[PDB]
């Protein structure tokens, strides 16, 4: 029997696109899902959307068989500049696949092994940073995670020195890439004149490297082993914008909503600094002991948890089908993830959904199937995961062993909305612990 689905206040031929005028879209959805339950109908003109908040219906979702990745609309506006990259390609776009092939390679365990000494140049500039601030100033959190994250991505994928450390606004590419991603947030000369900066850094690390191991080897050479063609120019400087901000954004809102959350959680902060000084008793970490951070990596999953920072991911429906038992659906009709909200789901977690508790991924085999998804789903499922949680865990790990924290504004946690999710105006006081490196 048929279920008619929930639907928020509709605006006549504006339907419920008036619902986000708002800066916080995603924020704005998850307290209509608060209000409708498990999945709602949203409607703009000329486009429909199903947003999905239950680990009940998001398991079904994810089954491949049944529904693959849609391009929504945000990723349609993304493909602007990155176009058929790998992130912003159909599953059976000839690139996807393709580019596919000769890029997993630098995404193996000997790559990663070689990505760490190159992580920890970068996570050394960090620190180093923080013991030369004088005792009246203080850290600017996700401006300096930024830093961090984009100059790893650009060192280990492309032996590009960004040099953010070096300079004191973000780096040209940085405020072109916020504000062509704002854009396309909003949208849902300034556009074109985003795309030209980014654009003009491209060649130039092409060009770099025309002057003689990593991402970029792999993008001018590999070759896919399906037919033995290489990619072509066009698809690589798509790639290489592709990585540039998938390889740094989510990552520096991760690091960033994980020091959040570990200095309102003082006697959390506590175990994971009392680890990090256990592992860590060489003067920069080793490529195993960051494997050896146990909690630091739990730490990492439970701020993921309440804050996805790539807060959504959308699929479409290969057939006419039935999803829940209850809700048809016909074929290609649009299901967005609404990640911060599965992982609210109180009948996976329990009642304490709010509270930032690392302990829930003790044994991680205990967390059913689709339950916890910051990372996408399946085949197109992020590539840089492993690469993102070695720098974050490396990076924090060694934060915890070199800083004492003072949340000294008491700060009001403000999320901003690009795409991607982090906090706004985060600030503390690092207080070194005199350990050099
Ligand atoms: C904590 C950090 C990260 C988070 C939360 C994250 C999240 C995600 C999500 C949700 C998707 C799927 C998007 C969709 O279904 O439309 C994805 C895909 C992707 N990510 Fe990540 N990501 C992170 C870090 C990274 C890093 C470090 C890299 C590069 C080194 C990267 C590169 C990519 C690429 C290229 C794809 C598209 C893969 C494909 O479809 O073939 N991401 N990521
Ligand atoms: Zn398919
Ligand atoms: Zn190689
Ligand atoms: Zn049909």
């Amino acid at each position: 029997t048929i279920k008619e689905m929930p639907q928020p206040k509709t605006f006549g031929e504006l339907k419920n696109l008036p619902l986000l005028n708002t800066d916080k879209p995603v924020q704005a959805l998850m307290k209509i899902a608060d209000e409708l339950g498990e999945i709602f109908k949203f409607e703009a003109p000329g486009r429909v959307t199903r947003y999905l908040s239950s680990q009940r219906l998001i398991k079904e979702a994810c089954d491949e068989s049944r529904f693959d990745k849609n391009l929504s609309q945000a990723l349609k506006f993304v493909r602007d500049f990155a176009g058929d990259g790998l992130a912003t390609s159909w599953t059976h776009e000839k690139n996807w696949k393709k580019a596919h092939n000769i890029l997993l390679p630098s995404f193996s365990q000997q790559a990663m092994k070689g990505y760490h000494a190159m992580m920890v140049d970068i996570a050394v500039q960090l620190v180093q940073k923080w013991e030369r601030l004088n005792a009246d100033e203080h850290i600017e959190v996700p401006e300096d995670m930024t830093r961090l994250t984009l100059d790893t991505i650009g060192l280990c994928g492309f032996n590009y020195r960004f040099n953010s450390f070096y300079r004191d606004q973000p780096h040209p590419f940085i405020t072109s890439m916020v504000r062509a991603l704002d854009e396309a947030m909003n949208k849902l000369r300034q556009f074109q004149e985003d795309i030209k900066v980014m654009n003009d850094l491209v060649d130039k690390i092409i060009a770099d490297r025309k002057a003689s191991d990593d991402l970029l080897t792999h993008m001018l050479n590999g070759k896919d082993p399906e037919t033995g063609e290489p990619l072509d120019d066009e698809n690589i400087r798509y790639q290489i914008i592709t990585f540039l901000i998938a390889g740094h954004e989510t990552t520096s809102g991760l690091l960033s909503f994980a020091l959040y959350f570990l200095v309102k959680n003082p006697h959390v902060l506590q175990k994971a600094a009392e680890e990090a000084a256990r592992v860590l008793v060489d003067p920069v970490p080793s490529y195993k002991q960051v494997k050896q951070l146990k909690y630091v990596g739990m730490v990492l999953n439970e701020a993921l948890r309440l804050w996805p920072t790539a807060p959504a991911f959308s699929l479409y429906a290969k057939e006419d089908t039935v999803l829940g038992g209850e809700y048809p659906l016909e074929k290609g009709d649009e299901l967005m993830v609404l990640i911060p909200q599965l992982h609210r789901d109180k009948t996976i977690w329990g009642d304490d959904v709010e509270e930032f508790r690392p302990e829930r991924f003790e044994n991680p085999s205990a967390i059913p199937q689709h339950a916890f998804k910051p990372f996408g789903n399946g085949q197109r499922a992020c590539i840089g995961q492993q690469f993102a949680l070695h720098e974050a865990t490396l990076v924090l790990g060694m934060m915890l062993k070199h800083f004492d924290f003072e949340d000294h504004t008491n700060y009001e946690l403000d999320i901003k909305e690009t795409l991607t999710l982090k906090p706004e105006g985060f600030v503390v006081k690092a207080k070194s612990k005199k350990i050099p490196l």
